[PDB]
């Protein structure tokens, strides 16, 4: 049976709008008045990023926010401003003031958390991603929440998914893993992959469900249960 489902909070529950509006926000803080666009530095810090943390995908785990350091620091020497100090208060400050869930997200955790364990797999520092949590009022939602911090491997490794199954106290054939992009194969996790516009048609086959709205989760996890 399925006793367990996790999430990945901080990746796929948060709104695309919310997501983007907190990521241009701290780009116009760094700024101010220097003459660039921020939407370029933006479109150019996702760049960097994306490639920087492929460059670690499965490697042994590194603060996250040293990364997002260095690669603004490629940024402003990239385009002459100055390195801004104190940049991760700067983005933990305007996500708790400007991140958002999908609409149906608390709703959906509320009724699994009665009667399955419900679970946050996340790859974020662990102190900043508990605060954002926190400030998102979802934190105490969560049965358990686990980071690749506390795995000490970034994904595809395993270990992530091996800790939050201890923590639930299951082995893989019991949980769910619901998440936005497709490791969590060998222990034998029943994936569900969101895809609220239909984009990724492409990954749909390795995925065991495919959703677009959250509350179809709970009728999947019902329905495996007899």
């Amino acid at each position: 049976m399925i006793r367990a489902v996790f999430f990945d909070s901080l990746g796929t529950l948060i709104s695309v709008e919310g997501a983007y509006k907190v990521r241009l926000k701290i780009m116009e803080e760094v700024l101010g008045d220097y003459p660039l666009n921020p939407k370029t530095l933006l479109d150019e810090y996702e760049k960097l990023a994306r490639e920087a943390f492929s460059n670690y995908a499965g490697k042994p785990y590194r603060p996250m926010r040293d990364i997002l350091e260095e690669v603004m620091r490629k940024l402003a020497e990239k385009y002459g401003f100055k390195y801004p100090e104190n940049l991760r208060e700067i983005s933990l400050r305007m996500a708790c003031r400007y991140g958002e869930l999908y609409p149906e997200v608390v709703e959906v955790l509320k009724s699994l958390k009665g009667k399955y364990h419900v679970g946050d797999i996340l790859q974020r520092d662990t102190e900043p991603a508990t605060a954002f949590l926190d400030a998102l009022g979802i934190k105490d939602l969560f049965d358990s929440i686990t980071t690749s911090e506390e795995a000490g491997f970034f994904k595809p490794h395993p270990r992530i998914f091996e800790l939050a199954l201890k923590k639930a106290g299951v082995k893989g054939e019991k949980a769910v893993y619901v998440g936005d992009n497709p490791g969590s194969k060998n222990l034998g996790m029943t994936s569900i992959l969101l895809d609220r516009k239909g984009e990724k048609r492409e990954f749909w086959d390795k995925a065991d469900f495919i959703v677009s709205d959250l509350r179809e989760v709970i009728k999947i996890v019902d329905e495996l249960n007899g």
